[PDB]
């Protein structure tokens, strides 16, 4: 099945999801010369007082930190959305090496890892019916830099070892996401896809401007995971990331000057 190895990664994935050559594909390259300013744009609201938190999973391609999803206790709205989108589940993308493992890049620049924090449009009921709409998913992207750590990371690498291999998952109740948050809400946003397997074009998709940095400690060990099974030969989870694909006019807003 689908991965990021040479016989399995992204050169390959059309061939079981033909999507992966269509209108509307993420990650792209956003071009900050080119990505216009629109003053209709509203701020993002970010409601993450009330998230629970649930477990960590590894289903061998990251790891996700899973909500509870049957309320709206953590949610997304404003921004370019017209609707309330709660958060489900938030993991991250990230490369062997410090220079490379952001999905977005930014006028041709990547960053050492991306986080995803995805929604769901509340309209729809279910991710599983979101999954099925062009206006279904809204994905907050946040570039990770390597430099001082982020505290509010911490608890997120203390608990890699107890799921280093596919299917291990993990208590993780009462975590904040908003430590996750740089200070500032201002984007970029464009219509886009799934970055992995089944590729769908569901995504509005809302990319900070301001990294977050993490230390090479915090890094290191993400690095550590393994794509495969417990009793299986060890691969490391590393260069877990797409790369840009074609923009195909789409035209990337940005919320500020
Ligand atoms: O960002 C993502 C959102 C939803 C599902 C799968 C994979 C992803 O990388
Ligand atoms: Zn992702």
């Amino acid at each position: 099945h689908w991965g990021y190895g040479k016989h399995n990664g992204p050169e390959h994935w059309h061939k079981d999801f033909p999507i992966a050559k269509g209108e509307r594909q993420s990650p792209v390259d956003i071009d900050t010369h080119t990505a216009k300013y629109d003053p209709s744009l509203k701020p993002l609201s970010v409601s993450y007082d009330q998230a629970t938190s649930l477990r960590i999973l590894n289903n061998g391609h990251a790891f996700n930190v899973e909500f509870d999803d049957s309320q709206d206790k953590a949610v997304l709205k404003g921004g370019p959305l017209d609707g309330t989108y709660r958060l489900i589940q938030f993991h991250f993308h990230w490369g062997s090496l410090d220079g490379q493992g952001s999905e977005h890049t930014v006028d041709k620049k990547k960053y050492a890892a991306e986080l995803h924090l995805v929604h769901w449009n509340t309209k729809y009921g279910d991710f599983g019916k979101a999954v099925q709409q062009p206006d279904g998913l809204a994905v907050l992207g946040i570039f990770l830099k390597v430099g001082s750590a982020k505290p509010g990371l911490q608890k997120v690498v203390d608990v890699l070892d107890s799921i280093k291999t596919k299917g291990k998952s993990a208590d993780f109740t009462n975590f904040d996401p908003r430590g996750l948050l740089p200070e500032s809400l201002d984007y970029w946003t464009y219509p886009g896809s799934l970055t992995t397997p089944p590729l769908l074009e569901c995504v509005t998709w809302i990319v900070l401007k301001e990294p977050i940095s993490v230390s090479s400690e915090q890094v290191l060990k993400f690095r550590k995971l393994n794509f495969n099974g417990e009793g299986e030969p060890e691969e490391l989870m590393v260069d877990n990331w797409r790369p840009a694909q074609p923009l195909k006019n789409r035209q990337i807003k940005a919320s500020f000057k």
